[PDB]
C-alpha cells in the first residue's frame, strides 16, 4: 500500500509500535530518536518518550544526544581526509609522529607503577591504532592491571585531562599485547584525535567542525552543548535492577555543558538525529552529500574492509566482550565494524553491514547491499544491557518489500 | 510447445515415469504433481487413486496429509513475529519457556532415571528452527531419550496438547549440548507453541488469518471439515515386494477429528493449489497477488544454510539425515538449502530449498532457475523411493532456454 | 579481419604453427584444425596428409578414429536416460548389473588366483561416468589387475562383446574401493552397455536416433561404410627421433568391419564437421538448429567438477593423469574440467571442458569464452606431444575483444 | 569542482604539494615526473624539480630516465608474443631450449668454485623464469654464496659482458631452491630476454623495437641514448644518510650512452614517462592502443593472475626483502605484481592491481577494476628507500569522486 524506496511504511509503524511496548511503555528506556533512510530518501522518523523524565521533557526530532563511540567513525574520517593528502601510511610506526613512544613494550607483569614487560615483535602503527589492534585499553574495562593503571591515572577522564596528557602518560604505561596480535577496544582512538591535531595543526573541535560539520550541514554537533542550546539537551539515564534506569547526567550542570579541554575522538561529542544521518548518508553515498565531499569514495572502501587477520571476526581475535555471540560473523576496519556473515551472526542483514554504537545505547549502520541506513538514539549506559539495535534490524529488514 | 523455457513435450515425461515406475507396478496408490517456472504453472498432473478400497481417483483439489511440509509454514509464522521485534534468534528459548531453563544432555540411563550433563549454553530460538536444540522425535527409535519420548506419547496420543509437550520436555534431556549437532526432531512443534504465546492466537488461527486467508489457500487445516472429507486421499504404507498396505481410511481419520493437538511440525491436510500458492509465494520473494506473508529479505535469511561453518548435514547430523543423499544440502530456519550439486549427485541449482512430509509429499523452489514442483503421494515413509530426485531430473532435463 | 572477437590473422598462427613445428619436420602426417566462437567457423584448415603411403591429402570431409572423442558422446547418451527418470547416478550398478553386486577390491595375487577386500560401498553410475568406479583398461600396463584384462582382451578381440566385458569384469577385482580415486577404464564401454540395457536399442542405433541423425552428423560411425573408405585416414605411431611409422592401414582396417564389438569408450570414427555440431550443440546448452539432444541443466550439471571436495586429478588420479599437465583439471560426466588456470599453466578460462583420443585428437568449449575447437590428427600416444596446449595458446593469443 | 573520468584534478594537484613538501624542497629526490590516467584519459602530468642538480636542469615531460626493472614487464609482453605463436609452453623445462642448463643443481655448500649442489625435484620451467621461481639469483642480493659467485662473474654487468655469457656461466653455477620452491628476485628475466632472441632469431633491442615500440608510438625507449637525446637524460642519485643523495650517474659519460654488449631484459632500457604511459594504457585496454595490439587480452588476463602456488602471496614464498610486510596480500604473475588482498597490503587500491618498480624508485600501476594508472618517475637508488609510491596510491585513490 504505502511504498517508498521499497520499504513498506506500515511495516516501518513496527519500530513504534515495537520500542513502546518493549521499551518506554514498561520504563525500560526514558525516550527514543529513530530515522531510517533508503536510497537517500528518509523513510522512517519518529520521536518517542522523554528525552528528561525528572522535566517531563518529550523526545523531539531536534533533541542533543551523547553519541559517545559514534564519535570513533567521525575521528577515523578525519584521519582518513590527512591519508588521502599524503601525511601518513597505515603501515608507518605510531613513533614516527610519536616518538616518544618508540619504546612501548608489553605487560609480562607487576602492579602499577612497578610493571615488569617484553619487548614487542614490531612496533605499534597506525593501522592498528585505526583498528584496535594497538595493544592499547581502557580503563573502564576492568579487566588487567594495565587497566588498573589507566584508572588510576584517570586517562579515560578527570579534571585537567587533555590529549597532551593521555600520549604523556601512555608513553609510559605497558601494551596488553603486541602490537596487531590481537584486538581490545581503546583509548586509540583518542591518540587518532591526537594525530588528526599533530598532522593539521588543528585543535581536534576545529579540524571537525570546518572538515566535517560545516560542509555536512551538521550544526547540533559539538564537544561542548552550547548554553542556548541546553535546553535541547537530553538526560543520560544508567541500567538498574528489574529493568529500569536512575539519571546518570543531569543535562543541567552536565560536563558536556562545559569546555573542560579534553577533546575525545573516542567519545566527547553530543549530535542530534539529523546531524548523525546526514554524516551516514554522506557515508552511503560514498562520501558526498548535497555537493559536499568529506572523504574519497574508494578511501571509505578501503575503512570499510574487513582489516582483521585473515578475513576473521571479532570473536576470533578479541580478549574483552566483543568475543562474546553478538559479535559472531562481524569484523572491523578503520573505525567500523563490518558484517562478514549474516547466518552466523544470528541477525537479519546483508555482508558489508557498517557502522559503531555508543556506551548510552545510540546506534547506527549503513547497508550498502540494500542502500539503507538506520540512526537510533536514545540515552540508556550501558549499550550491553538490550538487544533494540537487532530488534530494529529485524523491523527494518522486515520492511523491504522489493 | 514452450512455456516459460520448459518443454511440455518433456515435462509429460513425469506421468509416464510415475506410471511405469509406481503406480502401473503398485508402488504407489496415487499422485498429484504441480511444477511451475517464472509463475507461470507449466505441468499439472494427478494419476491413479486417493482411495484405492473405494477406487476414488486423484483429483486436482485431493487433500493430503503433507506432513512435515507443515513446517516451513510454522517457520514462516514465527518469522512474522521476528519481523515486528517479538524475539532474537540468538535469544534463550527459556526466556519465553522459564521451565526449560534447567534443561541437561542425556549422559545414561532409562526413563524416568536418566543421568544429565550440563549443557554448554542454553538452548535458543535458533537451535529450534534449525533442529540443533538436542530436542527428538519418538519414531527416531535410536535412543534412550526418543524410548522416553514413545513411552509419554509427545509425537501425538489421546489428549495430547501442545502445553502437555512444553510440559514433558521440560523434565526429559537433550540429545546433546544445544547447537552442537543436528536432529530431526518436535522443535517445530514447540515453533508452534512459541506462535501462540508470542500472538496470543492458537496456531490454527493464526496459520488461518497471517497466511492462509491472505494467499487464497482455503483448502489448509489442522482438521479436514466432514463436507470435504469426500476429498480427502488415504494414506498407504510400504509393504515388503515394492508394494503398501492401508494406513489411514479418511472415513473415520483422526485428521477429521478435532483433537486438542495443533502440531506445527506435521498437522496440516493440504491440496496441490494451496500449497502452490505457499511455495509460489516464497519463490515471488514472500508475496502473491498484492498478499504478503513475510519481507523479501527475511525470507533471504529463512534460505541462507545456518549450520556451523557452512557444513552440510552429513556433517553434523547424527540419524539418516547424515546419508549419502543429504550431502551437499545445509538447513536454514525450516528448509534445507543445496549447498553443491556436483556432492549432491542429484541435477539442480545451489539454493534449490524446500523440504517434505513422512508420507513422501516433496516441494522444492529453485531461486537460479525460478523454477518450483509440488508433489503429493500418501505413502509412509519418505524413505522408501527416490521418486523426489527422479522427478528433479525429469524436471532439470525440460529447462530448454 | 575480425570475426566473433577473433582476430584472423593470429588464428593463421595455427597453420604456421602446424607446418614449422609438426609437418615440415615429419612429426604428424595431418591435421584437421576447426575453432568457433559464438556460433561462427572462424577457422578450418586441412594440412599435410591423411595417408602417406598412398601420398592423400588432408580434407574437411576426411574420417579420423577419435576413439575418447566418444566417451563424451557415450555419456550424453547415458544422461538423455537420466533426463527420462530412468536411473539415478548414486544407484548402484549392480541394481541394473545384479552379477556385479559382490566386486571386491584387489589384495594381492596373478589372474585367476586374486585375492580381495570387501569394498567401503558399492559401485554407483556416478562412479562409471566419472571414472571413481575402480574399474580398469588394458592397455595400463601398470598392475595385475590390468594384467588380467589383457589376458582376457576386455579392451578388444576377435569375438568380443559388450555382453563378455559385463560377463568377464563380474569375475574381476577392482584397483580400490569404489569413489575412493580416479583411474581411466572401460567404465564408459559399461556406460554404453547400460544405454543398451535401458533404451533396448543397440548402441550404434541410440547414437543415431537420439544423437547424429537430430545433429545432422552423417559422417560419425562404429563402422568405416565401404563408400566412404576413400575418405578414411591412417593411423601412425610415435618413433624414436620425433618420427612416426603406419600403425593402421585404413585398406583392411579393423574400423571398416562390423566386427560385434561398440566401444563406447573408443570405437568412433569422425570427422571435422560432425564433431564440431557435437561441440556446438554443447556450447549452446544441447541445441543446434532446433534439435536438442540434451537439456541446458542436465549439461550444466555433466561439465561440474565431480570430484570429492572440487579437487583436481592429480589430487585423486593413481596413473599419468596424476602429472602435472592435469593440474588445476578436475572430472564431471564424461569431461575433464579447469578448475585453476594459473595452476594449468595454459592459457584458457575456469570451467573449459572437453577431451581427448588416444590418436591426439582433441576438442574442448571455454563456456566464459563461448569458444570451441576441434583438433584432428593420427599419432598414437596423445601423450606425444602437448599441441593440445600450443593450440590453445594461440586460439586464446587471437581473442581481440 | 574539476573532474574527468571520476577523477577530482584538485585532488589530484595534492601529488604536487606532497612531493615538493615531502621529498623535494627537503631535498631527498632531486626531481619527479608523475602521470595519472583513467579511462583513457590522462588526467595529471606534472614535472617537478631537477633532472641534473649539478647542471641546473629542470625535470621536463620529455626527460629520459633509467626504469630499470620496469624493463621486465616488456620482456615479459615480448616473450608471451611467442607464446601467442606456438613457440614455446610454461611448462616445458628451459634446458629444452638451453641444453647445457639440463643438469643444474641446487647449492648446498661450499664457496665458488668448489660449490657442492643437490639433485632438484624438477627442472626448471619458462613458467619459474616468468615467476622468479626458478632457483636463480642476483650479485647484488649479497645474502648467499650464489649471489657472492655472480658478483665474482659479474654476471649483473661489465666490460664485455653480453646475454650469451650470462646463459654459458648460469649452466655452470648452482641454484638457490629447487626449482618452483620459492620466490627470489633473479637474472631470469634477462634470461627470458635471451629466449626471445632465441626464439625472434633478432637481437632484444630490434624485437622491441619492431614488436612493441614502433607499434604504439614509443620512440623514446632505448637500451643506449642516442647522442641527439642525451641532453634530455636525467643523472641518477643515490641514497646517502640525512634522507639526502649523491650523484650515482652522471648522464654526461654514462654507460647508458654506450652501445656496450649487454641487452638486459631485466634491466636495460631508458625510458620517458609518455613511451611507459602507452605501454601502461596499452595493457589497461587488453594489449591494444590506436589501432596496434602488442598482446591477446586473454594472454594478458593470463600474464595478470597470480601464479604462485595455491593462490599464496609473495611473503609466504620470498627467501629476500619480498618476504616483508609491503608486500603482504600481493601475489606475483607472469611479470606483474599482483594486489590479492587490499586490507592485508594496509594500502589503499583494487583486487588485481599490477604493475613493477625499478631499482632507482621508478613505478607504476594498473588497477584493472578502476580503469585507473600512474607512472611516476625519480632517480633515486634504492626503491626501497621512501614509501612515495604508496603515498601517491593514496593520493590517486583518494580522488576518485564518482
Ligand atoms: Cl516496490
Amino acid at each position: 500500500s504505502n511504498i517508498i524506496a521499497g520499504m513498506d511504511l506500515n511495516r516501518l509503524d513496527r519500530i513504534a509500535e515495537h520500542l513502546d511496548r518493549a521499551y518506554l511503555h514498561p520504563g525500560k528506556l526514558a525516550g527514543t530518536m529513530t530515522l531510517v533512510a533508503r536510497r537517500g530518501e528518509v523513510v522512517y522518523c519518529q520521536a518517542q518518550g522523554l528525552r528528561d523524565v525528572e522535566r517531563q521533557l518529550p523526545v523531539e526530532r531536534d533533541t542533543l544526544f551523547r553519541i559517545y563511540s559514534m564519535t570513533k567513525p567521525i575521528t577515523s574520517i578525519a584521519l582518513m581526509q590527512l591519508y588521502e593528502q599524503g601525511r601518513f601510511l597505515l603501515d608507518e610506526p605510531v613513533h614516527k609522529y610519536i616518538p616518544t613512544w618508540k619504546n612501548l613494550r608489553v605487560y609480562k607483569t607487576g602492579s602499577h607503577p612497578q610493571m615488569l614487560t617484553t619487548a614487542p615483535q614490531r612496533p605499534m602503527t597506525i593501522r592498528d591504532l585505526l583498528t584496535h589492534q594497538s595493544g592499547l585499553t581502557y580503563g573502564f574495562m576492568n579487566r588487567t592491571n594495565v587497566d588498573a593503571a589507566y584508572r588510576s591515572l584517570k586517562l579515560d577522564g578527570g579534571p585537567g585531562h587533555t590529549l597532551d596528557r593521555l600520549i604523556d602518560e601512555l608513553a609510559r604505561l605497558p601494551l596488553e599485547f603486541s602490537p596487531g596480535t590481537a584486538w581490545n577496544y581503546s583509548v586509540a582512538t583518542d591518540v587518532c584525535g591526537y594525530l588528526v591535531q599533530l598532522l593539521s595543526g588543528m585543535s581536534l573541535d576545529d579540524y571537525f567542525s570546518k572538515h566535517i560539520f560545516q560542509p555536512l550541514g551538521m550544526p547540533d554537533t559539538f564537544f561542548t552543548v552550547p548554553a542556548e542550546k541546553l535546553s535541547r539537551f537530553a538526560a543520560c539515564y544508567e541500567y538498574q535492577p528489574g529493568d529500569s534506569f536512575s539519571l546518570q547526567d543531569d543535562p543541567q550542570g552536565s560536563a558536556f555543558a562545559k569546555a573542560h579541554g579534553y577533546l575525545s575522538g573516542g567519545g566527547g561529542l553530543v549530535s542530534c538525529v539529523d546531524d548523525y544521518y546526514r554524516f551516514a548518508q554522506a557515508l552511503a553515498n560514498g562520501g558526498e552529500l548535497d555537493g559536499a565531499r568529506i572523504i574519497g569514495r574508494k578511501t571509505l572502501e578501503f575503512m570499510r574492509m574487513n582489516h582483521l587477520p585473515d578475513n576473521k571476526g571479532l570473536p576470533d581475535v578479541a580478549i574483552g566482550s566483543f568475543s562474546e555471540t553478538p559479535y559472531d560473523g562481524t569484523g572491523f576496519g578503520l573505525g567500523f565494524s563490518v558484517k562478514l556473515d549474516v547466518a552466523k551472526s544470528q541477525t537479519v542483514g546483508s555482508v558489508g553491514e557498517y557502522g559503531w554504537g555508543g556506551m548510552a545505547s545510540t546506534n547506527f549502520f549503513i547497508d550498502p547491499e540494500e542502500d539503507l541506513l538506520m540512526v537510533f538514539m536514545t540515552q540508556l549506559i550501558p549499550s550491553s544491557t538490550y538487544a533494540v539495535r537487532q530488534e530494529l534490524r529485524a523491523i527494518i529488514n522486515g520492511a523491504l518489500v522489493d
